[PDB]
């Protein structure tokens, strides 16, 4: 599926799933400080930049 469920991130960053999922493939053009507290939450919870569901 991918490392972790990405409403975890979402939920540890506080911002519904709308734009976690937008900010992993960086939305073609997304806000800065959006990505900041993503970026934050993401390496915290052992996830891994740009996991979309490409393996299974």
């Amino acid at each position: 599926m991918k490392p972790v469920t990405l409403y975890d991130v979402a939920e540890y960053a506080g911002v519904s799933y709308q734009t976690v999922s937008r900010v992993v493939n960086q939305a073609s053009h997304v806000s800065a400080k959006t990505r900041e507290k993503v970026e934050a939450a993401m390496a915290e919870l052992n996830y891994i930049p740009n996991r979309v569901a490409q393996q299974l």
